């Protein structure tokens, strides 16, 4: 690839993560109000942004890949966002149990 | 920009990612032992220094939206995550300040 | 270093992360359960796999401040990104363990 497909990249990777954040965020903020229900379904809708936004392999099968800030940046919010969704069903569970 | 000035711009983004990373660490100490007003201070602290980094981030991003090419710097790289992480931490140190709270 | 050696560097990195990664989740999974034994003994486990990972990228990022050119490398941002997110899912762990204990 070229600098501007790895920034594009960038682009729509931090576009799924953005969703899904604010979505698992919104979830926590349900599950602090005591609407689990909609902290569950925020969560799957969360979980849909994720499964979209889904190198290695590439960069081995020679070198290449062109250095992109914002490609990385879309990976880190993902990422972090992936972490977010895999500890979020204890913070809600956490929630459920204290109220 | 060359490689040494993403290099001592990653060590700023560090710098301030760190110190707020100690305080939302902190601040879930604090609010672990029952003292939230101390908990809840740190983390209006710790956000004043994801602040200054954010932005900072922000405005290298839109660089190279607009076409600049930036060189790539591993110290770059370890403040963006520095800087990430302990943004995420901070989105949700709410919640673990408040769980404390209602079992304390 | 050799661009070589950067990305297997890069992979060692990603399979130690991976590996404290699935630890920890797996120990948010015994605490939720009650087995406070088995979570806290796979935080150990866990923490003993960063601190090798950790100690490789210390040395690393420390090659580049003293002014050496790392090779560009994909695999070691990939490296880097899983490891200190996994160091952010154990800052947290330690909480939400200690949430469980006490709801327990």
């Amino acid at each position: 690839m070229n600098r501007e497909e790895m920034t594009l990249l960038g682009f729509e990777i931090v576009a799924y993560a953005g969703d899904a954040r604010s979505k698992l965020l919104e979830a926590l903020k349900a599950a602090e109000n005591g609407d689990f229900a909609k902290a569950d379904s925020l969560v799957v809708e969360a979980g849909s942004c994720i499964a979209e936004a889904h190198m290695l392999a590439r960069e081995a099968s020679g070198e290449e890949l062109p250095y992109s800030v914002t490609m990385m940046h879309g990976q880190l919010h993902l990422m972090t966002t992936i972490l977010l969704k895999d500890v979020i069903h204890h913070l809600i569970e956490l929630y459920k149990r204290g109220a």
